[PDB]
């Protein structure tokens, strides 16, 4: 099936009200993060070596606030991924994101935190400039890794473990021009790519998560 997100999709998050655009989302986007989800899982468990599951983002049963984006989630865990290093898959209607994320509710945030400032040259040195990073997976920002100093990425660790509504986000954007005028396949492989170089992060936590 094709998974690739078309116009349609990124349109449907300028519908008004919960209601309306729930209806569209189920229809165009839902069925595409699920189709993801069961595609990608095994991977990221082949990639990982820990068993990664797939959960698709809810927004009516969560908030009575229209979703501005929406996404399919990876975690080692068959209830939930919220408290647990991730992956993601998801769109604004501006773009696609492709993540490796803690996110606030991570309880165990501040050691992640830790070991991430002890591989700072590794995590810089692994990660291409061409990468983004976010503090905060609610608003559409993030940091492009080029413009990123060296203090900058630090203290992005630093708040992490300091300020607990401070998250850790790393991955890649496809802009809305750039999934509109690429094949199903050719985005697979932007995704998969990103996702081999995101694996080392995960791996990382692994170890503190015992």
């Amino acid at each position: 099936t094709q998974m690739r997100f078309t116009e349609e999709d990124f349109n449907t998050f300028t519908i008004e009200g919960l209601d309306a655009r729930m209806e569209v989302l189920k229809e165009t986007v839902r069925p595409k993060l699920t189709a993801l989800g069961e595609h990608f899982a095994p991977t990221l468990s082949a990639l990982t070596g820990d068993e990664m599951f797939p959960h698709v983002a809810k927004h009516a049963r969560r908030s009575v606030n229209p979703p501005a984006d929406s996404w399919v989630a990876f975690a080692n865990s068959k209830r939930g991924y919220k408290k647990l290093p991730h992956f993601q898959i998801g769109l604004w209607e501006s773009h696609v994101f492709v993540w490796f994320a803690i996110i606030y509710e991570s309880p165990i945030k501040e050691e992640y935190g830790k070991l991430l400032e002890v591989n700072q040259e590794t995590i810089t040195k692994n990660i291409p400039d061409s990468f983004v990073w976010s503090a905060d997976h609610t608003k559409p920002g993030v940091h492009k890794q080029s413009e990123m100093d060296k203090e900058q990425l630090k203290t992005l660790f630093e708040r992490l473990q300091t300020v607990k509504k401070a998250e850790l986000l790393c991955g890649i954007q496809l802009q809305k021009e750039e999934v509109l005028n690429m094949n199903n396949q050719e985005f697979l492989q932007r995704i998969d790519d990103a996702f081999k170089q995101l694996a080392f992060l995960y791996r990382l936590t692994q170890k503190v998560t015992q």
